[PDB]
């Protein structure tokens, strides 16, 4: 006998209780759907990571193992939400092809961190790391059961537990130009094999060209997705993703030549997945707004290592990783004067999307909880990146601006220039709607006791 | 606003951000599709705790004690079981019971300690270390606690997960006599620092109906976040566990859904089934046994799920869907040892195996088991012996078959006996789909070289 069950798929067709053949076909198609769909979520924070180091190997071609210098606003510009205000020294490699990896970290006042493919963090460095802003040598030891047994004296020996690694550093001087040509010199990455130390590699500096390493869409997506998975061990907790994605054409040790059948099915998984990033990151439903009565929240919900008491963070990395690059213990201090902490806002005080045609104004009030400094950076939604407007101006720090009398600030953002306004405002884009993160440089009490806070931003013209 | 079609609805974007109800149907879109995953996942687990839900419960057995399965009315609510070899079987929580000893007597026994994922923690009797000469297991509880208990003397099985289980099979042909010396001879004992507690002798399955097969609905989610509550969090699970979050199913807190939840829920359940029969009975994992035929080996899975670079996901929902336990032994490749199972749910012309029509299976001479071979009917939705006027949902060569002259055997299927062969069928019910295992207790080289091959059900 035949028999139908009506669900949210469609109409589940059964001959003699068995699914029919069609149902079957139509059930496995959406498994696989399904799967790599969730894998898309699953795969945010590695494909960041990936995509820059295709970019360094192949648009940059810095040498293997070789850190670049971010500064410029072109430099810069390829960045995920970077900031327009610190100097970058940024580096990805695969451990695999550098083997024993060293890092000559120069004495200064910096703040960085070592990263592994899927972002989570081996340690931080300067200031807040294990070198306190002291300097020292860290050795970047590939997972290979080689290797085990490699624990050189005199260096900090870190361990991470997959292949393509990232590091990051900033200058966090004000003296800029003096800090860049006495620190950067000083910052080498270097060889480490058997027990002799190799050639010291210098900074590069990074080209003047349009790039970025933000997530790519597609079967793009799929094909970087399909690179992770070669370039790195697979590890426990993503045996499962692994098993899920096998029959899709994704396999280690298999070469990525997927089926017209299975390109149709990933193309709709970049699409769903896409929007779903889009919706687990602006609804961020397991955090809260970090100042009642506002929008504004804590952009960093993730932990550095992803692990919660009883499961492991995909949706807060996933949200995280979707609009930003790396983390670390500063990123998330609450030590006084030290690190970093980020507030993000989405929408206005109405609860609107900003969209770059409108007028908006945020009061930023007096003495604001920073010891360095605090600024507002404007973010397309679409990319995540620092805006590209006429003026070449992407945000607003602790600088040359128009300042209240009692002490407050005044922010306006647009796509003209409000008057008088010149020094404290932010060009946006016709219907090109974005966001924008608070930064805190050096965060005091009253910013973690919640005893200083803001409001959202209001609009101001339609 | 912009506005992109998909599979699963058309996205709304307002300046690029994607619309508050867009982002509402991504979430819920997002929880259904984790659901409907998870309960893949699930399906091993939920077999054994539905088990030790009902010797709890329904049979009301002690926390760690075996249960005897030897009537069709026994072994009836057991999955692909067969009604040939008398079983004592038994599930427990070893944070429960603490340290657990099983004293195996000396016999010809086939048997494993599972976890609750189904994983093979040891072989038991013959293929396993006591080698049937029989000994004394020792089930050590996870927690960092006894992560040191090592006693002398017991074999230290380390599980994993809490939920274990054991099961042991009656090889002998002389069943009522071999029972009474050995299943008196079997127990299970608490081992608490050095001290024994009383023995826990082998109950009688009372005569009740029962299943240990996952539930629907909500029942199968109630069911899940139990097994969660009751087992420690693997590095594996993880990422389950963090998509199974916003459902309402969190280890340490209890089960009490949103009306929203349990809509998704119960989808999840009904196109997790679905999805569930259709990776079993598609079995894109693997292939025939024998070229042109239908017949596959039903076990695909690993003793320890664990393939090169993925842990078997597939192939571990497929065959726990239909059926339960795994061991060293059911994949045996070892002559006149183990055993091994062969499936099929098409007759010859490919189409379903449905009980209105009439079928047979010609079973050549000379069949390739050292103990013996059978043929047992299941029906597709519960995956359990089929229920018959008749009570005979097999046909064993231990039984009175009617003997071909070169020494093939013919079995019918059907709703209605053929002539003169009523001890060579097994009726079925019309309407109702059903499958069958072939059995090989004790395969000879004959069955993994493919030199004996047999052929698929022919219709009529
Ligand atoms: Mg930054
Ligand atoms: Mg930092
Ligand atoms: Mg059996
Ligand atoms: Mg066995």
């Amino acid at each position: 006998q035949e028999t139908v069950v009506p669900s949210r798929v469609g109409d589940l067709k059964f001959e003699s209780d068995f699914p029919t053949q069609e149902t079957m076909k139509n059930m496995l198609n959406e498994m696989d759907f399904q799967r790599a769909t969730q894998a898309y979520l699953w795969g945010i924070p590695a494909s960041s990571i990936m995509e820059w180091l295709n970019v360094s190997r192949n648009d940059f071609k810095f040498e293997e193992g070789q850190m670049g210098f971010f500064n410029t606003l072109k430099q810069k510009q390829g960045i995920i939400t970077a900031n327009f205000t610190t100097p970058y020294v940024i580096g990805t490699w695969n451990l695999e092809k550098t083997g024993p990896l060293i890092i000559n970290l120069p004495e200064a006042k910096m703040a960085g961190m070592m990263l592994d493919v899927h972002q989570r963090v081996l340690s931080d460095l300067s200031l807040l790391g294990p070198d306190k802003g002291k300097g020292g040598k860290y050795l970047i030891v590939p997972p290979g059961e080689k290797y085990k047994d490699l624990n050189p004296k005199g260096y900090y020996v870190i361990r991470p537990k997959t292949n393509v690694v990232y590091g990051g550093i900033r200058i966090l001087e004000p003296d800029v130009d003096r800090v860049v040509k006495q620190v950067v010199p000083n910052i080498t990455t270097q060889p480490y094999a058997d027990g002799k130390l190799g050639r010291k590699i210098p900074v590069a500096q990074v080209p003047e060209i349009d790039w970025t390493h933000i997530p790519k869409d597609g079967l793009e997506y799929w094909k970087t997705i399909h690179q992770i998975i070669q370039e790195n061990p697979v590890e426990e907790r993503d045996r499962f993703v692994m098993a899920q994605l096998k029959f899709l054409g994704i396999e280690k040790g298999k070469p990525f030549n997927p089926t017209e059948e299975q390109k149709k099915i990933l193309l709709e998984a970049s699409k769903v997945g896409r929007a779903m990033a889009q919706s687990n990151d602006y609804t961020k439903r397991f955090t809260q707004p970090y100042w009642k009565g506002t929008n504004w929240k804590d952009a960093i919900s993730v932990s550095l290592d992803q692990r919660s008491e009883n499961y492991d963070e995909l949706d807060e990395r996933a949200a995280w990783f979707y609009e930003a690059i790396t983390v670390s213990r500063g990123m998330k201090s609450t030590i006084p004067g030290f690190g970093q902490r980020y507030l993000v806002t989405y929408q206005d005080s109405d609860g609107n999307w900003l969209s770059g045609e409108h007028t908006y104004k945020l009061h930023v009030p007096a003495n604001v909880p920073a010891s360095n400094f605090w600024s507002t950076t404007v973010y397309d939604e679409n990319n995540r990146l620092m805006i590209i407007n006429d003026a070449g101006s992407p945000d607003i720090s602790s600088r040359k601006n128009l300042k209240v009398n009692s002490d407050g600030s005044i922010d306006v953002y647009y796509g003209p220039k409000p008057v008088k306004g010149y020094e404290n405002n932010w060009v946006q884009t016709n219907p090109g709607e974005g966001w924008f993160t608070y930064f805190r440089f050096y965060g005091p009490t009253e910013k973690m006791f919640d005893k200083s806070w803001t409001m959202g931003d209001i609009e101001l013209v339609k």
